[PDB]
Formats: structure tokens, sequence, C-alpha cells
């Protein structure tokens, strides 16, 4: 597809066997999805945005279909007003920015 | 340009004749830059963001160009931890996301 930016880049998801919404930002390093649980072990991180730094549960290799195309990678989970599919996901189906 | 995601979309943009950094950012619906001295009169404005909220100065009409390619409307200048260029500006040089 190609995605124009008139409106939020929303797609659906599905991870961890839940449909999401999730925004597609190239802003963000790495995707990070509201409260859920996933499967394995996990490490905290801090990741910072407008209004600061928020904690989050950094889980490895996890699966997305993300608007029908799945990635593996890094996911975080915490209090994020958004879900947010970030570089490290979008570089795996192949997005890129063109203008 | 095509621009791959394997590193942060930054570019060079220019406004008030200075030269900044900015990253491309999907996620954002508005353009926020650091502090800086801007024309005019400005309005005020909270923007919301992964930690929170932080208020901002609204300057409108803002002549700015972004990697080359020129523009002209709405800067938010505030405490950022990085310059954004947000939906409102990567519209006017004709971005799009792509897959
Ligand atoms: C500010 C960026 C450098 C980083 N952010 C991504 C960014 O696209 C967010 C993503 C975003 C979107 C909505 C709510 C929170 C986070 N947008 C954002 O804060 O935009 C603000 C400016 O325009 C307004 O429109 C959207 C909110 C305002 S982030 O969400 O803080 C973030 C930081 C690190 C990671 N790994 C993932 C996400
Ligand atoms: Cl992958
Ligand atoms: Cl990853
Ligand atoms: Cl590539
Ligand atoms: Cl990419
Ligand atoms: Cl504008």
């Amino acid at each position: 597809p190609q995605i124009t930016l008139w409106k939020r880049p929303l797609v659906t998801i599905k991870i961890g066997g839940q449909l999401k919404e999730a925004l597609l930002d190239t802003g963000a390093d790495d995707t990070v999805i509201e409260e859920m649980s996933l499967p394995g072990r996990w490490k905290p991180k801090m990741i910072v945005g407008i209004g600061g730094f928020i904690k989050v549960r950094q889980y490895d290799q996890i699966i997305i279909e993300i608007a029908g195309h799945k990635a593996i990678g890094t996911v975080l989970v915490g209090p994020t007003p958004v879900n947010i599919i970030g570089r490290n996901l979008l570089t795996q189906i192949g997005a890129t920015l063109n203008f």
C-alpha cells in the first residue's frame, strides 16, 4: 500500500492472539504496545517522548502481523496512550517514506 | 527520496535562516521544535504524547524548508526532547508511507 498522511496512519495488527489498532510511526525507534501479557522473559527499560519518559517491559522475538504482513522483533509493553509500530518492525515489512 | 528506516529518518530543515536537524515523524500530528525565536504572535497549545503533556507556543504560517522542500505552516515551539516534523508538514512536502 501507499498510505497518505492526511490522517493518522492507523492499521490493524495481531499480537499475542489479540487484534489491536496501531500507528505506523517513523518517529519511534521501537514498537510499543499498551499493557498486555506476552509470553517469555522480559526486562525493564525507559523510553522517551513528548512529555518525558515511561517505563516499559521489553519482550524479544515477538511476532506481529502488521496489516497482514508478518514481522518479528522486540516489543515494548507499557502505559502508552496509543499502540505504535516503530522502525524496528517497519523495516521488516519494507516500509519507506517517499517524497 | 525513498527513505528506509534502518536508521532514524533525520533531515536538515531551514527555519529563520538557520539549519537544524529534525526527525520525520508519521506518528506526530504536529511539528514541534526546540526553543528558538520566531516572528509574530503565538497562541497556546498543549500536546500529549507518550510521557504526558507539554505546553508549547503555536506559530502559524512560518516559512520552513524540509529536506530541501518548501513549506509554510504551523510550528510548535517548546521543550520537546527532539525536533519532529509531523504530518502537517510531511503532507506539504508530498510524503507517503509505502510498503
Ligand atoms: C516524539 C518521538 C521522538 C517519539 N514518539 C513517537 C511519536 O511519533 C509520537 C507517537 C504518539 C502518538 C500519540 C500519543 C503518544 C505517542 N507522537 C507524538 O508524541 O506526537 C505529538 C506531536 O503531534 C501530536 O500528535 C500525536 C501526539 C502529539 S514516542 O511515542 O514518544 C516513542 C518513543 C520511543 C519508542 N520506542 C516508541 C515511541
Ligand atoms: Cl521480520
Ligand atoms: Cl527488534
Ligand atoms: Cl531495505
Ligand atoms: Cl525501511
Ligand atoms: Cl500547518
